[PDB]
């Protein structure tokens, strides 16, 4: 059935033709205006990096060959004549530079610029351009563009472009040292001569930018990088601030994570947990690169089940896509987030040491996402690191208290659990007669995990009344799949339930068969009295069954909401209360 | 006050001089082969992108024959990739300016009007295999001229040979000798994946190694009337990764706002209640792009295709997030016309999917901000009535129109089940009025009718709610038994007194009312619904007597024949009422006081 046409059979035949790639330049500015980004707004957040880029040039310079400005970025709109403009305190460009870096596609100053310093200097990690090519996303809002520059030197330039393959430059007087650029918007690009709307991208990906920013003589970015600061010179009111900032949110976070690593990777991180749980009625971790955003919510730097978590992470070294809205594919982010699961997974456990209450409330709101990282995460060695966050009830410990599935294991002992809704149900259960998870996906859970420890966990899983006894068989016909005697104090009767699979599925349904059994108690004076007002009080004995019987289920959990029985109940009261 | 430094100061001195725009050609190519797609895998996606385009570009100039396929082979030991398309091929001067320059399309220079088969636009796709491959080789054959074969050869230098060549077949083959890098492009699942992901409803035949991978028709391009039931199935199971079938079937066509070719499929399946704590597929030109859904339409499976959706370069980002709200809010707004057509055609299949899907109308309702959008979703709730009989649903828009002229209100009343709304105490004092009340059964019925608010300019209120709010009006009702049944005035004065020093602490007030006939007693709370939310994490709660009732009469004679007793029986009756108002906690603790209450008045007897 194969059909292949591919066969080597080619030949050149001659020689020569040795080419260049070239490009088709006016294209090339069509795309980069236009088709990188997934939204215009953009142009914003790469003008304001360029010029960030600018000034720490001039900071650098300044270090060594020593100078005299403030060090800003201005932005100002004019929504009647329709323009946007952004100016910076900078390196500025001469013409020489304004013809190579402006006039040349892929062509970056501030990467050249990078390649050549020490590796350490503090420029190094804060340079934000690389590609050559964001000043162009100008044309995607902007019909015309012009480019005020004064160099830092011994002649001051107006660059000049319509976005058209073509560019003009005349010497300029009154250009203040730096770059001044001039959009003026397209028609359907006039928003960006709102304040407002300026405002909003600007705090959106430059709110942290190192410099300061003002809009129409006003500063914006009064927010510092804390994921950038030493760890312990950081308040508990910043990280309150920040969380609250980063997450979207109005709470406290219950816990801080402030990740430094410069080991397997540069990272600057801080994770937090929020206060409130979530619920019915419901941002992420953002990724940052130098203090510029570029996924608010970071989808391949965490596992899934840790999406809980707000904060923000920042790499310098992590490789960006051209958009700058994406990472490229690499081996460092497949890594990154093995050592943030990792990272986040030891700081959960020590959280649960240092004060074992808190972690307790905590597993208790966002459990179910750990129980989510067992059941999907392919890595057996991964379960397990995430199993050592799971808390449960014990066969051997007392009830309200849980413990890790790294309790020992007491000596032979090579393998114990029972998932149950609740205590009591659990403990009379006919498979416990030889661990208790009452949360819900408990089981699946487990199921998942399979082994913990390389150890191991399998599903545990007088004679005056007979006529009574027979008697109770005939009134809870199908209600119950058994009736018996037991040796039970305060209680007149009680509900046992043999299959745990069958009282889960029974609770999801808002008769239903789940084979219930109830132990009657012979000793309590209401089921005296019941064998007595059989015959005498068939009627009163109806109800009190009924009664005794829904009490039962309650007292085990499988009756939460009793609204059914009340109107019943209320009439066995007047029946009972006859005689007074 | 302000700093500002910008000012119109700058003034243009002597000429100018014109310049043209230049590209780092080496650098574009860098950028290509590094920093352009996210993921290595596209380079498949665009080789056969633009393989395609030779073939429909053969097709068109074939209206003046030749079969029409695309090849892969995967040489798992050579470390190779190869592709080969039997379409119009390339001449020198094509090779040349076609591949050796950097955003430069054929494809697009093409495009004499008339099709919306071509994909190719941006010029740079072909640069993709640098991604993956050290070497680029290309055959081709023109076809077209007395024009010879041609090899074109790059390693990713800046620079590309071409000889002319022999025994080159009719179009185009492309070998990709791979880097050790990424050696998995020679396996064949591996490339197999990534046609089934991105080139899946591709035009033309693609062979993989010889055999025909089972490409499948772009369903959502297609006449509505002309797809069967079954095909339909089949497609719902293939974008899905379902093995089950279509409930229903939204195939839905738009040229009008917005370019709109898609479909939606609702599950059979109830949704896995553990897929609902932790959705549809986009393309354009028959290839895969990846929110467009408002979230609480995340049950839907399908798909969507719009032609006014800008690609970015890399054909992974869509390009205006307003044209995305746009989208979104016409197919919200199509959606719910569509299951509300359901609803008419079938009412009883409507009722299976409002109870397995109920619970994404009201997260939507809870969660959206606008109340048009919420009133819209809210035409999909279904509730019984006081009106009709048991087992009917309804809508609000049902209970509207049924509303006389005067009223302004929406009444509800929410329990678990029809029994206990008819019997409800709540609903026996709104008997007494001649107002429809509608019964809501679901557990969140109530807090989505509290996020409501309103409906049609109506207010939503509760049974429990408006007989709080007719305390602060006129009474003006009368007790359903006679003063002969009822307790005197001052055996109620008397009785209230004891109750109110027996429950010092539990309540706010305690008083009778006459709006009873079942019921001994009942709680009122003015906002009921918020109170009983706010328990799913004392009040000031209020009790309220029958004094016709036997139960209470009783009472009152025993708080002195028996007043241990009677203490029993009214933390009883008030432990009853607060259940019956859904304000009870943890019941287990009651089971106890129920036992010795029940003994004892069993007592004699
Ligand atoms: N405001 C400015 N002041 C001084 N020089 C500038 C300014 N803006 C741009 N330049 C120079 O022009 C070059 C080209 O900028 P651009 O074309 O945006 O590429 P890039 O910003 O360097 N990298 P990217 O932003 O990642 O595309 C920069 O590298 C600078 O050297
Ligand atoms: N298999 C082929 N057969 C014939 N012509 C081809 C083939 N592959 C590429 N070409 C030609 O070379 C041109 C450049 O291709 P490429 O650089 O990938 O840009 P593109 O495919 O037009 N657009 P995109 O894929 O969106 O970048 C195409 O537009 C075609 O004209
Ligand atoms: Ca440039
Ligand atoms: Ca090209």
């Amino acid at each position: 059935t194969l059909h292949n046409i591919i066969t080597d059979t080619e030949n050149v035949q001659g020689s020569f033709s040795k080419h260049e790639f070239q490009a088709e330049t006016k294209k090339l500015l069509d795309i980069v205006a236009r088709s990188l980004y997934s939204e215009k707004e953009v142009f914003i957040r790469e003008l304001i990096s360029n010029g960030s880029d600018a000034l720490e040039k001039l900071r650098h310079r300044m270090i060594t060959a020593g100078g005299d400005a403030p060090m800003e970025i201005h932005l100002q709109t004019d929504s009647v004549k329709g323009t946007f403009t952004i100016q910076d305190t900078g390196v500025g460009m001469n013409k020489e530079d304004l013809v190579s870096n402006l006039g040349t596609i892929a062509r970056s100053g501030s990467k050249a610029f990078l390649d050549a310093l020490q590796n350490q200097a503090e420029a190094s990690s804060s340079i934000i351009g690389q590609f050559g090519v964001g000043f162009y996303s100008a044309f995607m809002v902007a019909d015309k563009v012009e480019v005020y520059s004064q160099s830092a030197e011994a002649p001051g330039y107006k660059w000049s472009s319509d976005g058209s393959g073509v560019f003009e430059v005349a010497e300029a007087s009154g250009v203040r040292q730096g770059t001044k650029i001039v959009l003026h918007l397209k028609d359907d690009c006039k928003e960006f001569s709102s304040e407002d709307r300026v405002k909003e991208v600007v705090t959106k990906y430059s709110n942290f930018v190192s410099f300061p920013i003002f809009l129409n003589g006003r500063r914006l970015n009064t927010l510092q990088a804390l994921w950038m600061m030493e760890p312990k010179d950081i308040s508990e009111w910043q990280h309150e601030e920040f969380y609250r900032y980063v997450a979207q949110a109005y709470d406290k976070p219950r816990y801080t994570l402030h990740y430094r690593a410069d080991a397997p990777l540069n990272i600057r991180s801080i994770f937090y947990v929020p206060e409130m749980k979530p619920s019915m009625f419901d941002s992420s971790v953002a990724l940052y690169s130098r203090k510029i955003l570029i996924q608010t919510k970071a989808t391949d730097i965490l596992p899934k089940w840790l999406r809980f978590l707000r904060g923000v992470v920042d790499s310098e070294d992590i490789p960006l896509n051209l958009s700058r809205e994406l990472l490229q594919e690499s081996a460092l982010i497949r890594k990154l987030r093995d050592v943030l699961q990792q990272r986040v997974i030891r700081f959960l456990l020590d959280q649960s040491k240092k004060d074992p209450e808190k972690y307790a409330r905590f597993f208790e709101d966002y459990g179910l996402f750990m129980r989510e990282g067992i059941v999907t995460t392919g890595e057996q060695s991964v379960k397990e690191d995430i199993a050592k966050l799971l808390r449960f009830e014990s066969s051997a410990l007392p009830a309200g208290q849980q413990t890790s599935l790294m309790e020992y294991s007491s000596a032979g002992t090579r393998n114990y659990y029972l998932c149950a809704p609740n205590r009591h149900l659990a403990e009379h259960s006919p498979y416990f007669e030889a661990l208790f998870c009452f949360e819900q996906f408990d089981e699946l859970t487990l199921l998942h995990l399979r082994e913990f420890d390389r150890k191991k966990l399998i599903s545990a899983e007088s004679e005056q009344a007979e006529d009574l006894l027979a008697w109770m068989r005939n009134a809870l016909v199908q209600r119950v799949t058994n009736i018996k005697v037991t040796p039970l104090d305060t209680h007149p009767a009680m509900i046992t339930v043999l299959e745990m699979g069958a009282a889960r599925h029974f609770l999801r349904t808002q008769a239903q068969i789940l084979q219930p059994t109830l132990e009657i108690n012979t000793g309590h004076d209401l089921i005296k009295k019941l064998h007595a007002l059989k015959d005498s009080n068939p009627e009163l004995a109806q109800l009190l069954l009924e009664q005794i019987y829904d009490n039962a289920m309650i007292a085990a959990g499988l009756n939460e909401d009793p609204r059914p029985m009340i109107s019943r109940l209320n009439q066995l009261l007047t029946r009972a209360l006859e005689k007074h």
